[PDB]
C-alpha cells in the first residue's frame, strides 16, 4: 500500500554540509550524478577534497570541545534528537523513496517500503540506547572504588557506499549521536543526494552545528582524506574488501585512529534435500537478484543437494525468467538499472567470464534495454568452486547453482573462502539447522530466510568481510571509549 | 569410575552449627536420622528450635558488620575461598558420596558420579562470579555523576529439601558466598549429615565465623523461625508448593524479608511422532525415574502421539521391569528406597488412587522388599488429565503416560496446569521443536533431553512451581541489594 | 513560561476502563472524589469492586493469549506505542497538569514542570527499552545449546498511591508494557481523575483492548481483590508498608504471584559541618517541605554536626516560616493542601505527638486555613532517636532536626531504621562522600544534593521500605519471567 | 617475609614452543639473553624468525579446528585448565620470581610480591570468566528467532614487552584462552626466559598441543612475520608508540586480521594545593620511579600547584636521593639496572636533553654503578612543556616536576600530548576530583593513588597510547567473534 511517487523529485540539496551550513568546495569543483535508468545527468554536486574534509575535522572537533552544546546535552536527549530526526524523515519519506530512486535505481516500492522504513527504524532503535549504555562499577581489590565511565570515541570518520545511501547513512549516525560522537561523513559519487537532503533534516532537528559534517566526494581524495586524518579518532569503512585495506594502513600511517570495516562478500546459500522446495526457490531468488544484486551480502553462492538440484534449478530458471525489468518508477518493476556504467561493464564481464569457463547460461546473460544500465537477471548451472564467478564478488543479478553431496562436504566448501559475510542454511531438520549454524565461518547465519536484518541484531563480517559489528548493542562498542577512574577509599566494604 | 564406597562411614558432624563451631539444641534435644535402605537409625541430630535460630542469626549479622572480615575482604578472594571449598568437598569425594546415600538412599554410584559433579562444578561456577557482578555507572539527566553499587542483601534464611542434600546445599550457597552475604541454612530432617560435614569443610576452607550457619531441626519449628525471623532479610525455599505458601505469609507478616521459591512440579515430557523412538524411551525412563522419582521437575506426565503410542508403552514398561531395585551401595542397583516411610505410604497411595480412577495399571504398583522402603517401578497407562496422578505430584517412580492426536491439543493440555517448572520435547522438526518451546509455560523446556543441568544456566517456576531463578547469572540477582548513588558534579559531559 | 491554568478544569473520564471502553461498576456504585483546597466535591467516580477486577482481569488474560495482537506486535512497536502515549500526554499537559492539582493539591506550577515532564522522561525512557532487554546464549557443559528467552511475566496488578498520581502510574507502566506484559491497575481513591483520562490516551495512542485496565475503587474491595486474584501473575504495589504487609500475605495465601513493593521511608539527611551552609539549608528545606511532604523518601530526619548546628536551625526556621501556603493555582504558592482530611488528621496528631515526647517546636505546629486541608510548615529541633516524630513516616510538612558530633556516630543512627528508601550527604570532602555513601543502608544516597530522579536511576528501598527497584533498567526486572530452553546438539564446539 | 630467592636460579627452557614441545630455529641461529645487573650472558636462546611462525601458526590453526579437543572442550573446563596453569605458577612462585629478576632486573621482592601476585590474580579471574561470556537472544522484528554465539576469534598472534614479562603474558593468555582462542606468542628478546618456563607449566596443565605456541625471537623477524601472516586472524601488540603503527600497517597490508594496541605514555600526576603533602610525594615517586620508569603509564609529568611546588620538589629530591639503587636480590635494593643496553643510553641521552634546554637537574643525572646498567633517580625540577622531557617517553628513572596555577589550566595541560594511556589527580575535594576525572583524556584516572591495577578493571589508551582495553570484561570483547543466527519461526510472540 504505496504513495504514488513524484517520477521527477526536486533536488534542493547538492553542497558540502558542515556547521549546518552548506558551502562549495574549496575549489568551487562539481561533479555529476546521474540516474541510472536514462543515464542522463541530474544535477552537479559540490566536489570536495582534503582541504573540505579539513574544514568538517575542525567542526566536529570545535563541537566535541569539552562543556560545548553537544557535550553537555543530556544522553537522553540526544535520544530526543534522534526521534526528532526520524519523525522529520518520516514526514518526507515519499519524496526521500522517490529521490533514492532517482539517483540509485532501485525500485520506488522498494525504496519506500524496505529503506525508509529501515532508516526509521534504525535511528528509532539507537535513539533508544542514548541513554543506557552503562559503564560498570568494578569490585576491584583494595581500598578502592573503581568504575569505567562510557565515553564518546570522539571525531568519528564515516564513509558509506552507493548500494543502501539513506539505510548506510542511518545505519552509521544513529550509533555514532546515541553515544554522543560528532561526524564527518563521505558519501559515494553516485548517489550524494539522499544523504545530502538528511543533513538539511538534522538541522531541521536541531543538532548543534558541528554534530554532523557531509562531505559529498571521490574516494582517492575525500575519503582518503578522512582516513589519514591526524585528528580523526575513529574510522568507519562500508565498500569493497580491496579499498578496505586501503583505510587500514593509511590507519596505522596516519594517527593510530580506531578502525571498524564493512566490506564484500559471497555468502553460501545452502539448500538441503528435506528443505521446502517453494519456499527455499523463492528465497535463494531474493538472496541473490535483491536490489540489483548490488548487497555485499548476497547468496552469491546456491549450493544444492545433488537430490534437489534438477528440479531447483527448474524452478529458479523459471523465476528469474519471469523478474520484471523496468523503470523503478512502474509498480510492476522488481528490477531497475545497475548503479552505474563501471557496474554494467564490470558485471557483463563477470557473465562473459562464467560462460568462457564453462558454467552452464540457463537464462539472461545480456543487456536488458537500450538505455540505461539494465541487465537480464542471470543463472549459470553447473557452477564450480574453482571458477571466477564462484570466487568474486559480482555485485549484480547473476546467480550461481552448485550441486553438492552430503553436509560435510558443503560445510568444506562454503568456509573455503576469504569472505565471511553470512550465510544461509534451508532445512526442516532441527539437528541440520543446528550443526550447520554453528559450523558456518559467518557473520550472519539464517535459516530458512535470507536477508532477514533487525536493527536490533548485529551484522558483520568473518574473515575479509571486514572486523566489527553494526547494529543491536554490539554497533555502540566500536563508537565508545573506555575510561577506568579508580579511587582510593578509606575502607572498601563489600 | 567408582572408588569402592564404605557402606557405614562414620557421622563426625551431628550439631549445630554457628561461628564455625558446633552446638547442642538450647534444649538439648535431639531427633532421629534414618536409613532409608534399611529404616534404621544411623545416629541422633540436634534438634534445632527457635532459640536456636535466634543465635545462629545473631551470630551471622554480627558477621555481616560493616568493616567484619567478611565485608572487608576483597571480592576475589570470597571465591578464592569457594574454590577451596570444592577442592576440600572434592578430597572427601568417595565418603561424602557414601554418607549421601547412607542418609537419603541414592544410589552410590549416583551420589559418586552426579551429584558430587554437580556440587563441585556449582561452587566453582559461583565462585568465578565473586568479583564481575558489576554494578553500573549512568548517564543520568542534569550536573550528576549517578551509579549503582551491588551489595549483599544480607542475612539470608535458606531451607533446602532432602532430595539432593548437598547438591542444594551448593546452588545456595554459591550465589549467596560469592555475593558476600551471611547465610542461616535449615537443612532437612530425613537429610541432615552430609550438610553438617560440609560446615566443618567450610570452617576448614577459612570462611570467617558466622558466614554460614546451620540449624538442623524441623519445618513448623526451625524453618519456621527463620521465614519469621525479624533481622533475617532473605529467605529462599525450596520444597513443596504447599509449604512454599506458608513461606510467603509468614514473610508477609514479619519484616517483608525478600522471598525467593523452588516449589513443585508436574512436568510434561512430549513425545511426537518424529522423535527418535530409542532415545526417547530410554530419556523418558530417565525423565522420570531418575533419584526415585524425586525430582520436583520428574517428568510426570508423558505425552505421546497416537500414532507411536503402542510401541513407547510396550518399551517403556519393559524398562520398567528391568530396572533394579535394591542396596543403593550395590553396583547393579539403579533405584534406591525412597527417602522415608512418609514418603513410603503416599506414593503407594498415589498408585491405588490411580488404580481406581481406570488407568492401565501396566507394571509394579506394590512394595519391592520387605526391608526399607522401597517401591516397585510403576506405569500407568492410557492416563487422562482429569485422573489424580496426572494433577498431583507423586514424588515416586510412578510413570504416567498420555495419548494425543495434534500440536495446538498437546500444548493446551501440557500447558493446563497450576505447575510451570520444566517441560520436554521430543522431535527431529526445527519448527516443531520451536513452536513448542515458545507456547509451553515452563521455566526449562529441553528438547531431545531431559535433566539438563548447568550451573551456567538458570532454572525456575513459572505459575505455582516458585518464582526467581537459580544457577546462571541470575541466581545472583536474588542475592543483590541495588544502591543508587547519585553525586552533585559542577558540569556533566558525555 | 507556563501557560495559565483552567483551574476548574472539565472531567472527561470517570468509569472504570476495560478493554478500551468506558463501564460503570456492575453494581452501579459511585464515590465522590474531593478538592482538598475547598474541601468540595469534584464529581463522582465508578467504584469498582471484586466483580469490576475480575472482568479486568480476564480482558487482560485474554490480550495476553499466544497469538493475540499484543503478544504478536514486534518489541520494537512496543516501543513506538509507549512513545507516541508520551507525545498526547504531552499535547495535552496543560490540562492534565491542572487536573492534577485540583485532584491532588500540589501547586500548579509543580504538576507542570516537575510532574509532568517526569511523566514524559519515565515513558520516554522506557519506550527505549522494549527491544533491548536482550536474554542469554549459554556456555553449558555437554553437546547442548542453551539459552533463556525473557517473557513477559504476564498479568500484572498494580497498586498505585495518590501522593504522585500521574507520575507513579507512568513508573508502573513504563516497564511493564516496554515488556509486554498487561496490566489491572488499582489507582488512588483520592485521585483518580488523572489516570483515568490517561487511559483515554491509552486508547488513542492504539495499544490493543485489554492491555491496559484501570479500576477505580477503594483499597480493602478492588485493591485486596487484585492481590488476591487467582489469574494475576504479579502484582506491584507502592504504598504504606502496614499494606505492603497486606498485600505479600494476600500473594502467598493466593496463587503465590510475585510481589515488588514500594513502601514507606525515615530518611536521614546528613548535614557534615564543611557542607555549603546556603546550599545545605535549601535543599534541606527541599527534602523535607516537597509535595506538602508526601513523598515516600522525605529527608524527616535532618541530622546537623554540632558545630553548625545552631546556624542550620536559625536559616531552616526562617525558611519555613517564609514558604507560601495556599491556593495551589496562584503561582506564587510553595505549599498547597495535605491530600484529604484522614491525611491532615494523621500530620496534626504526629504534630501533637512531636511536642508531647519532648521535641522542641520552633515554627508553626497548627491548622493553616480553614478551607481545605492546609497544614503550617513544623519545624522540630533537638529531635532525639527514640522520639515517635523520629521513627515514624509523618507524610506532611514536619521537619525533625538531629545533632550529631562524629560522622562514625551519624552512620549508626541513621542506619538504626527499619526504613531504608533515601538518604542523602553534605559534604565537600571527598572521603567522607565515599565513606558515607557507602555505609548508608539505602536505596538511594545523594551526595549534595536530594529528590534527584532521572528514568535511568532505579529506586527503591532497603529494609522494609520495600524490595524491588524501579526505574532504569533494573526496572524491567520484576516484568520479566526467564524460560531456559536446552537444545541437545549433534556436537558442541565454541 | 619474601621467601629467600634463588639467586642463580638454572635454566630450563630455551627453545620454540609449537605444540606442546621444544624446537630449536629452523636456522639453528641463537641469541643471547643478558643479564643486565651484571651484563653477564645468562644463555642462548633459540632464534625463531618467519619460518618458526609458520611452524607455530599451523600448529594454532589445527588445534582450532571444529571438533579439535580445544573446540569440543566444556568452556567451565577451559577455566578448570587456567585454574590449573595458575596452581602450578604459585608452586613454583620463587622460582620463576628469581628468574624474572635475573632476566629482567626488577627487585626481586617486587618479583615475587607484585608481578607473580598479579599473574595469579589476572589467570585466576579470567578462569571465572571462561563460561559466563554470554550472547544474546534477541527481540528481532518479524516472525524470527535471533540470537548471538560469542565464538573465539580464532588464531590470535600475541607479541609482548620486556618491562612486565610474566605479567603482560597472562595479560594475553587470560582472556585468549577464556574464551577459547588458541595462541602464537612472541616474548621480547630482552626477557624470554620466564615466558618459556610457564609454557612448560601450560603442558603440565593439560592443555592440548598448539592451544599455545611460543616463538621467542627478534621483533623485525618472529614479530613481523606474526603481524603480516595470512592466516592469524588477531593480533595483540603491547610496546612503543612507535612500532604499533608497523603493525597496524602490517595488518592492513595482509588480511585485514583484528588489531588491539598497548602503546606508550607520558602521564600527567596533577597534584592540586589541598592534597595531602606526605601521601602525595610518596605517590608521586613511586608513580614514575616504579620498575626503574620502565611503565608505559609511568607519572612522568608531576603537575604541582604554584602555592606547594617548593615543598613538593624539596621533598621529591629528597625522596629520590635516599632511593636505593643496586643488587635486585638484595632486599634492601628498591631499583634495579635497566633492561639493557640500548635502553641505558637512550636514558642517559635524554638526561643530556634535559641539560641541554635548561631544566634544573635537582638531583642525579647519570650512572649509579661501574657494573650493570645502573641509572641514578633523577630529578628535572621548573619543566616546561616544550621540553623533550616533557614531551616525549624516557622510560625511566627520570622525574618531570612542573609548575602551574589553576584547575583550568592544568586540564588543557596535562591533555596537551597525542598520549593518553594514564592520569592521576590528588585532593582532598570532591568536586575537584570529580571534575578532573571527568575532565582528562586518559584510559585510566587514578584518584589518590597511583598504579593501581586489578584484573578486574579495564586498562588502555586514548588517542595514540593505544586502541582497545586489557582486564576487566572488556578484555574479552578483543577476543571474541559475534556470530547472528536468525531462525525464521511459525509466529513469533513476546
Ligand atoms: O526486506 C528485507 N530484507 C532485504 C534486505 C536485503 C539486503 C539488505 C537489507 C535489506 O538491508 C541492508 O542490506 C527483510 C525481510 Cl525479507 C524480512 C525481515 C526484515 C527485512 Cl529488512
Ligand atoms: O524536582 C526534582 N525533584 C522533585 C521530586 C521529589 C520527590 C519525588 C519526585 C520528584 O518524583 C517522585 O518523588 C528534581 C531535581 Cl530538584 C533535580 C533533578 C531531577 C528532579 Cl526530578
Ligand atoms: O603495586 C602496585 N602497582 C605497581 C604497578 C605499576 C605498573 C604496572 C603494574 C603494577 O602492572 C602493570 O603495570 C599496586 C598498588 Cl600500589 C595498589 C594496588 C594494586 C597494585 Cl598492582
Ligand atoms: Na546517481
Ligand atoms: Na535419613
Ligand atoms: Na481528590
Ligand atoms: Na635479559
Amino acid at each position: 500500500a504505496v504513495p504514488a511517487p513524484n517520477q521527477q523529485p526536486e533536488v534542493f540539496c547538492n553542497q558540502i554540509f558542515i556547521n549546518n551550513e552548506w558551502h562549495d568546495a574549496v575549489s568551487r569543483k562539481t561533479f555529476p550524478t546521474v540516474n541510472p535508468s536514462t543515464g542522463e545527468v541530474i544535477c552537479q554536486v559540490a566536489e570536495g577534497d582534503k582541504e573540505d574534509v579539513d574544514k568538517a575535522v575542525k567542526a566536529a572537533r570545535a563541537a566535541f570541545q569539552l562543556g560545548s552544546p553537544w557535550r553537555r546535552m543530556d544522553a537522553s536527549h540526544r535520544g530526543r534528537l534522534l526521534n526528532r530526526l526520524a519523525d522529520l524523515i518520516e514526514r518526507d519519506r515519499t519524496y526521500l523513496a522517490a529521490l533514492e530512486t532517482l539517483d540509485n535505481g532501485k525500485p520506488y516500492v522498494i525504496s519506500y517500503l524496505v529503506d525508509l522504513d529501515m532508516v526509521l527504524k534504525c535511528l528509532r532503535y539507537y535513539a533508544g540506547w542514548a541513554d543506557k549504555y552503562h559503564g560498570k562499577t568494578i569490585p576491584i581489590d583494595g581500598d578502592f572504588f573503581s568504575y569505567t565511565r562510557h565515553e564518546p570515541v570522539g571525531v568519528c570518520g564515516q564513509i558509506i557506499p552507493w548500494n543502501f545511501p539513506l539505510l548506510m547513512q542511518a545505519w552509521k549516525l544513529g550509533p555514532a549521536l546515541a553515544t554522543g560522537n560528532v561526524v564527518v561523513m563521505k558519501v559515494a559519487e553516485q548517489t550524494p543526494l539522499t544523504a545530502l537532503y538528511v543533513a538539511n533534516l538534522i538541522k531541521e532537528a536541531g543538532f548543534p552545528p558541528g554534530v554532523v559534517n557531509i562531505v559529498p566526494g571521490f574516494g582517492p581524495t575525500a575519503g582518503a582524506a578522512i582516513a589519514s586524518h591526524e585528528d580523526v579518532d575513529k574510522v568507519a569503512f562500508t565498500g569493497s574488501t580491496e579499498i578496505g585495506r586501503v583505510i587500514q594502513v593509511a590507519a596505522g600511517s596516519s594517527n593510530l585512529k580506531r578502525v571498524t570495516l564493512e566490506l564484500g562478500g559471497k555468502s553460501p546459500n545452502i539448500i538441503m534435500s528435506d528443505a521446502d522446495m517453494d519456499w527455499a526457490v523463492e528465497q535463494a531468488h531474493f538472496a541473490l537478484f535483491f536490489n540489483q544484486g548490488q548487497c555485499c551480502c548476497a547468496g552469491s553462492r546456491t549450493f544444492v543437494q545433488e537430490d534437489i538440484y534438477d528440479e531447483f534449478v527448474e524452478r529458479s530458471v523459471a523465476r528469474a525468467k519471469s523478474r520484471v525489468v523496468g523503470n523503478p518508477f512502474d509498480s510492476k518493476t522488481e528490477q531497475g538499472p545497475q548503479v552505474d556504467e563501471t557496474q554494467f561493464k564490470k558485471i557483463l564481464g563477470y557473465i562473459n567470464t562464467g560462460k568462457q569457463e564453462g558454467a552452464k547460461l540457463l537464462c539472461g546473460g545480456g543487456i536488458a534495454a537500450d538505455r540505461g544500465y539494465f541487465i537480464q537477471p542471470t543463472v549459470f548451472g553447473d557452477v564450480q568452486d574453482g571458477m571466477t564467478i564462484a570466487k568474486e564478488e559480482i555485485f549484480g543479478p547473476v546467480m550461481q547453482i552448485l550441486k553438492f553431496k552430503t553436509i560435510e562436504e558443503v560445510v568444506g566448501r562454503a568456509n573455503n573462502s576469504t569472505y565471511g559475510l553470512a550465510a544461509a542454511v534451508f532445512t526442516k531438520d532441527l539437528d541440520k539447522a543446528n550443526y550447520l549454524s554453528q559450523a558456518l565461518q559467518a557473520g550472519t547465519v539464517w535459516v530458512n530466510c535470507y536477508d532477514v536484518f533487525g536493527a536490533q541484531s548485529p551484522f558483520g563480517g568473518y574473515k575479509m568481510s571486514g572486523s566489527g559489528r553494526e547494529l543491536g548493542e554490539y554497533g555502540l562498542q566500536a563508537y565508545t571509549e573506555v575510561k577506568t577512574v579508580t579511587v582510593k577509599v578509606p575502607q572498601k566494604n563489600s
